[PDB]
């Protein structure tokens, strides 16, 4: 049977709960997990990208913020396929990854896996249309919410543009606003929404997301005070991070060669 | 909603309407434009590469020859769907990009030419299983598009039945290919793409010069001569080499200066 | 028309049928079938990359044992689109590769088997989440076409409920895996590739030609024992490790020789 | 003239002062300062790599704690030879990255740029030979250190070596030390050692750096009352990296490709 | 025997004599000599690259333009130490190659010009004009030029000639940016040439009013091969190219094999 | 204190002495010691290549020949320099690599040989000026040490006035390089490294076996026909091709395992 042409890119937000575990799941990640994934789907993934997540900021802990980095990757094909089951060669995977994620608490309840797959662009664009590279350096924070069980969609989407939107436009601060809505069809993910909000430095990030939003009212469904008002890396998690990395994994892996 | 796989070849004719604009126009394609565009389209083009043209031939003003280079990508969707308008970063794109190539004056601005193909040639006209080992190319790429109120078929009819057949008889040229633009894309004015090689440019002169003068002149003729289509704005092109350099997605280190 | 969008990947046995051909086909493949191959398809394909066998095993002769190389190509439309069939260049082939590969004599011609798989086995048979952190593995890979006149459904429910029990109930199998041939691509005769893994020579020996003597002759059998078909024209495998340096699509530099 | 082979390996130790300069000081090294970079010494430096620094620990300001990175070059032939001086395309460097890392205040005394040379070579092997990477991840604390003005070097290193490293070879948590001198002929450089130190983790560093050094009586030549006794910034400089980096420049660079 | 370390920059100044030469001079560079050099020198060769030249500007003939491209390695290590004339294997060099680049004429009937390779220090010795200029003050056309002065004249009196009648022309000129000059090491190969220097324009316009217009107010030197700057025989005692500030041909690093065009 | 520019070529002997160790053998190498080594020497190696052995030809073993590679890396300081001996990280090393080969057995273990030569061939001996485009060489690298008590002079004077006047005569062989072994480096026993060409293996078998049944055996034989060495510990060889795609530095991008 065919396969389908279904271009995609997906994210990951990956938690290191303590710093204690910061060693341990970076080596995996660059030493085990990229040569076992670039050797799976090399032939039908055009760029499979990490990047590093900035200093997690003040209260970013409430937006569930992934002290490890974004995984970032573009498909040609649906991963979910259940045909795409079958490997040859299974990925290397240890239990302690998950701790080390918080995936599996300290034995706190455990923290879900979130994959968020989305159109390889942007569906809406908020705001800073036009902005180029020579405009200077981004602080971007990326975020995915998804409301909580028995809250309709189309209500939690009217507060998003009704409410949250608008703040984020008027703010001088922020000078990017993208959004895409989650393909909840490929893999039953919770997230709804995925954002990118700009800003110059983490005072701006702080200034709008945590000041400018002590105006909103708290909505019934709320899980916490404070916005997003989302139970922290259930229903939100989010990431800072620069405009470059240096892990593009795909064009850029020599293997783990170590600091002498 | 789905995606459509639309494997394609664009190619972008490339002007330079002053050498006095070369080094700058050079250095934004070089340093600017390159980690832009990969910026943009690395998940869905799987190659993108340059191919800087040979010198300007005698007469090559008469052909609207890019004295830059030709641009080409290899897409595996369509550019100009619009949901691909939206992007997290927009290209730097000076004003003075359009001078140096000529879009826009500093007599008459000539258009920016993007024709869109299938992968693959549609018709192979003329040395079919030339290989490599048979030797270096003189690779005259050629864009047309019929004026105004110019019927296609008739235009089709008169490419492939007075003009081929003058390639076809000339010893000097040593490979005939052609596809039809795709129009469907992105409106582009040009209607075919042609690609006739030669060992050299003497060899491109005696024939595409000299041999053509025995073609009539067609009503709808833009100059004396052919291709009788106006420079720039109905007949672009470019020749180049077998090899580039400038393969992008493969070859590209950052703008490292000459010491 | 459209391109339909048809993810493959393709293996070829590539023979070398005496050790004084072995550097000038060596030669050809990585100097001059490279860059042509490259030149060609970089925009469709996603992977092209070549395995080399282990020398050849003991009784290998009769599995149409590949003494050079798989080479595997990962596809994103049909090669054999006739559309595909016109090529700007066209690649360099010295009818000498025939002789090195044993498709003509300097007793009989043997065919060029090319197969065409999805790019994920159908079936997964024995050592499910096998991990790369298990061992090296001595991977056994082979393809099979039932002869002239036997029904295929009945070859299946043979390979599968006969031959692979033996390998599902040897300690020294690790893996089986196993697709169909896409026979509708290019008529290839091979109807299954599967891959069967070992810890080494000895393993695969005690399996393929000790376990297998306890099978029954089939009555379409070529031959007396286990494959009972016949080399290279109806079975063909080779025996290759968990790497390969030439990830040709990443990893060729030009043919650099040795100081 | 000739030019005499010089191999050596060099460290700078980039500090980043306040959070709102990061992404600035980041653009500029990885857009601008590489390619700069590498256009002049291509063909006589055989390695040039950033380690980004990990969090920094606590009390990691008194260790005068590198905020952004490690840069790490490989010389064949002395960078401070005359000669060198001369350059077709100078680096192209903004008077605020000397604000961002800390070298001046924003318009005697910011922190000094410390350049330190070393043979290719750690001189001496104090802790932990035979380490291989099998062994686990390293947390791995590079710390420089120059004892101040009118202090006797041979009466310092009689120090660090009969005092201070003793400490950290009865630590189990240290599993590696590593030293070597400085080149101080080469460039003026006020330190003297430059050490690396290998912990488990943030805890294991703390315990060992902090916590055991308590122990240590304070020098006369103090500039702080607990270890290192130096002056953060000026008289010792430190970054805790990881094995590895993506940042090996000259292999893996392929240009300031954006996020999409 | 020990090797002497001898970190050096060396240039070839490559013609194409004929545009009728210029795709099979140019198939031989790239798909022959590229990797034939990469596979005697890897070891040793720290950079290897190609800068094509800038189409041949008014009046460059005089100069001993080159027409394809300036060659430029870096060296560890002597190429002219006899113990490296031993060679695996030799490059495939065929003498059409000559013809092409002009060291020898194309067909026999009843001088050509001389292979130009030039060492230098890897570092300028002279910064004359613009120290300080980045790659962010704008786009170089980048005038490299190889001068030798011609049997029997005093070199110090060549140097004097140089430094203190050609180069101020250089300095009063604002259309020049950059003025770098090193002395050829001629203990190496014997090279004719004494100076390399490389003068930086905003364009072609530039060079010419600089090159041409201003340096009519010279006085013929009476040594002089020709009758205007730069007063040598073109392609002997001088030869040049305009070059960018990049190239894509760097060669250790970006060489994929010579892949066509499809 | 400075270190020494010493420029060098070293050449390690890589057995493999059972064909069940070659995929154990060959995944340490590949996945384990070449990133360890890289690790340790990328700022002062500028080369790092593998060289795959072709099949161990007709009374190989005789030539102590290397089942599975010559390793080769070209260095700008001498590695046996004390100060060199602390290192950061230490290689990953199971003691069953010395088993596999053939170090350790598991009555007679062979030793490891690691020769130091200058970056240039020494002595030009037969086919200077031959060139990558007349042909396809197997190339037969060989490196031999007297016995004990031999004088080196004496064992000199017999390689090239008698072994070598062999390889010249016969047209079979193409090429003749030497260079005398750096034995002040690391004590390895060899004296020399020669490699000497051919087209093949059985031209290779017709000069080195059958040619050499001509030399008289001298009284230090340690094998009654030639090379009159101790395999494995007096003359250790490798058949290569050309090229290889293990050009470590460049071309390496970690254990990529196939599909
Ligand atoms: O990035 C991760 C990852 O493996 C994604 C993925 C790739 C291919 C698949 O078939 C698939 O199901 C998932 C990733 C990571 O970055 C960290 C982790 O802890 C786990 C991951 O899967
Ligand atoms: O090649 C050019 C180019 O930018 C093509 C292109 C890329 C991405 C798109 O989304 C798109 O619509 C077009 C190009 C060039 O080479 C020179 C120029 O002056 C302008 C260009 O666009
Ligand atoms: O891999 C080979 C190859 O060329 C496959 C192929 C590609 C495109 C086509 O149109 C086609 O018909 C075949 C290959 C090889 O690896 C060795 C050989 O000797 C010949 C080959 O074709
Ligand atoms: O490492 C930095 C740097 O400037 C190094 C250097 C190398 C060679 C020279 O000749 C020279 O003058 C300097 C560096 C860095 O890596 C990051 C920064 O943020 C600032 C730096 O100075
Ligand atoms: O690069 C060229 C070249 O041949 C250099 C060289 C290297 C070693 C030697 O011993 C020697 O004599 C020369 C070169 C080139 O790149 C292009 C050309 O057109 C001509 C050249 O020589
Ligand atoms: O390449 C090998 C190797 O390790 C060489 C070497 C490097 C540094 C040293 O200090 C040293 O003593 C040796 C190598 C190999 O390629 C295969 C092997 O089996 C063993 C090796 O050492
Ligand atoms: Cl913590
Ligand atoms: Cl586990
Ligand atoms: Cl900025
Ligand atoms: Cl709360
Ligand atoms: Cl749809
Ligand atoms: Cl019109
Ligand atoms: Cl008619
Ligand atoms: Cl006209
Ligand atoms: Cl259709
Ligand atoms: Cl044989
Ligand atoms: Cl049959
Ligand atoms: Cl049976
Ligand atoms: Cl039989
Ligand atoms: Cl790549
Ligand atoms: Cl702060
Ligand atoms: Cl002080
Ligand atoms: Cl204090
Ligand atoms: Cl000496
Ligand atoms: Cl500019
Ligand atoms: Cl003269
Ligand atoms: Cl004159
Ligand atoms: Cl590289
Ligand atoms: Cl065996
Ligand atoms: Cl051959
Ligand atoms: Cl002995
Ligand atoms: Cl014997
Ligand atoms: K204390
Ligand atoms: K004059
Ligand atoms: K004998």
């Amino acid at each position: 049977a065919d396969f389908k042409f279904e271009p995609m890119r997906s994210l990951i937000y990956v938690d290191c709960v303590s710093e204690d575990y910061r060693p341990k799941l970076q080596r995996w990640i660059y030493k085990v997990h990229i040569p076992d994934s670039i050797s799976q789907f090399e032939p039908y993934v055009t760029k499979y990208a990490f990047y590093p997540s900035f200093p997690i900021p003040p209260q970013g802990d409430r937006f569930g913020y992934a002290r490890m980095q974004l995984t970032e990757h573009h498909w040609l094909v649906s991963d979910l396929d259940p045909r795409l089951e079958i490997k040859a060669i299974a990925e290397t995977f240890p239990m302690d990854v998950l701790v080390w994620q918080g995936q599996i608490p300290a034995a706190a309840e455990g923290n879900p896996f979130i994959f968020a797959f989305l159109p390889m662009w942007w569906e809406k664009d908020l705001k800073g249309k036009g902005r180029t590279i020579e405009d200077g350096a981004n602080y971007r924070f990326n975020m995915t919410i998804g409301f909580p069980e028995g809250v309709d969609k189309a209500e939690g989407e009217k507060w998003l543009f009704e409410k949250v939107v608008p703040i984020l436009q008027a703010a001088p601060e922020c000078t990017r606003v993208l959004a895409s809505a989650v393909k909840k069809d490929i893999n039953g993910c919770v997230m709804d929404w995925v954002l990118e909000i700009w800003f110059e430095n983490q005072s701006g990030w702080y200034k709008v997301m945590v000041d400018d939003m002590k105006a909103l009212e708290k909505p019934s469904w709320a899980q916490q005070d404070a916005f997003p008002f989302l139970k922290p890396y259930h229903n939100v998690c989010s990431a800072a991070v620069a405009d470059y990395t240096p892990s593009n994994n795909l064009a850029n892996y020599r293997g783990y060669i170590t600091m002498r």
